[PDB]
């Protein structure tokens, strides 16, 4: 039962040294779990999913076709940052449609592409509110990415509830947000993640199908990463859904045992799920 | 007259909020020219070049090809990170060259490959001796990529003079340094160099041959960008070479500037050269 995989899950965190936050929401039925779930956990690139929403949400009530080209100068392409975009584009000032910025920035988690939506979409209150009115409380986006790579404890004010990220990938899902063209297009680029592997993919069986979203931070002069996450949907052998989201943070741990803790929870769901 | 460029290239720092240090070397004449080239500069991926230097140098008198292949743990591919490797090989554990690994840290200034490299050629203090023992005084090498990323202040351990970086230039191009075999790879290397489009070359006639090696900082809280920088030898259109160095350090600009300053004072420097 949901009790049992949950004294599961927090018997295996004991002698983890981070702090850990766990939600799992069926899609199609009842099952819910949460763990350490009271906390906020800074998102870190999660944030790039409730971005994207808040984009494609922008295009389609103002009627403007992913297919649009934006202007993305030199200087939108930081070379201070992960970014595939400014790897592939170095003298930047070219044309981009909407489509190949949302899904570098949410496959290859782009940050220079996160920057450049946030001021397309008119800035990070713009989506903390779009998402706040959705109906999901808990949630607090206030900061671009060039922001938090200026200080440390900024990330920790782009922060999350667990329960809260389940919630917002429920209603996704279950199409309550987006038209249906830019729901597949989402659904689709989410998929196409390439990011984290060995996360919530990490120990399912090969082939299983992960809609999801990466985030990562840095490591302080202690030791400590604040941020090792990844929230998605997955769908299990028979079709049915559950959204799932792991917050590791301010870990003491190393990366390897950072994925895998995330590995490790997802693979205890899933085995529960199955039966 | 040298006097002259370099009383241009002083008045034209005037107004620009930044601590600037420039030196050239011409490669077969004796022109010389330095700025402001007392002070220690942080190098930031500039010393992927010297790196680079001292792994062919271990492959070359160790006898080791550089078709050889290292295993690139996934752990090794840190996602916090500037990495076109990592989003090339998101899984990470494979078997890759030192040629390729070598590329894409000095090509593309991969933050992964150069840790990787770090650790194969036996660590920070191993290269820095390396150089100190070519007869070059004024660099000091004391940190990993992964190092600098914990802390702000860990970048300025990492630091030249610009007078001691095309004095090795220098070194490396009258081929005093490498094999022959191993030059031309550094050399082609240099010249493939993807990055800062607009910083040495970013002026200069399109086509001309700019062997180089970026580096750039973050940017902290106060709006000081630590570090945009960029090292190379320049072919004159007569088939003579210069070495130049550009640190625009603990500057105040805005990145479009910070280039521009590189690019403007290469323009004058070449624009003296060629006559
Ligand atoms: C996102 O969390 N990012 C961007 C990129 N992707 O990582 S991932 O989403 O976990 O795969 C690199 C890590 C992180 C950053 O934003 N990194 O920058 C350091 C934070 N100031
Ligand atoms: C080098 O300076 N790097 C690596 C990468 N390349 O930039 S470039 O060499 O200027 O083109 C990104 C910038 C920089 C970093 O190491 N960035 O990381 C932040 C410093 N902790
Ligand atoms: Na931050
Ligand atoms: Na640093």
């Amino acid at each position: 039962g949901t009790d049992s995989l949950k004294n599961s899950i927090e018997k295996y965190l004991k002698d983890k040294k981070a702090k850990v936050g766990v939600a799992v929401l069926g899609i199609e039925d009842n099952f819910k779990l949460n763990v350490n779930e009271k906390h906020h956990y800074p998102m870190q690139s999660t944030y790039k999913f409730h971005l994207a929403l808040a984009v494609l949400d922008k295009l389609d009530k103002e009627n403007i076709s992913v297919d649009k080209k934006l202007f993305v100068k030199k200087s939108d392409l930081q070379p201070n940052t992960w970014s595939p975009l400014k790897d592939k584009y170095p003298n930047g000032n070219l044309e981009l449609s909407f489509s190949e910025i949302i899904k570098s920035t949410v496959s290859h988690s782009d940050n220079n592409g996160c920057d450049i939506l946030f001021r397309f979409v008119g800035g990070t209150n713009k989506v903390h509110n779009f998402i706040s009115k959705l109906g999901v409380k808990n949630i607090s986006i206030k900061a671009t990415e060039e922001e938090m790579h200026k200080a440390w404890n900024v990330q920790y004010t782009n922060w999350t509830t667990p329960d809260a990220t389940v919630q917002l990938l429920k209603k996704f899902y279950k199409n309550e947000i987006l038209s249906k063209n830019s729901y597949d297009f989402l659904l689709n680029t989410m998929i196409e993640t390439t990011t984290g592997p060995k996360r919530l993919k990490g120990l399912l069986p090969d082939g299983t199908v992960v809609a999801h979203k990466t985030g990562s931070s840095d490591t302080n002069n202690k030791g400590i990463t604040a941020a090792t996450n990844d929230i998605g949907i997955i769908t299990l052998p028979n079709g049915k859904h559950f959204a799932i989201a792991v917050y590791v943070s301010d870990s003491s741990e190393k990366s390897d045992v950072n994925e895998k803790i995330i590995a490790e929870i997802c693979k205890s769901v899933w085995d529960y799920l199955v039966k």
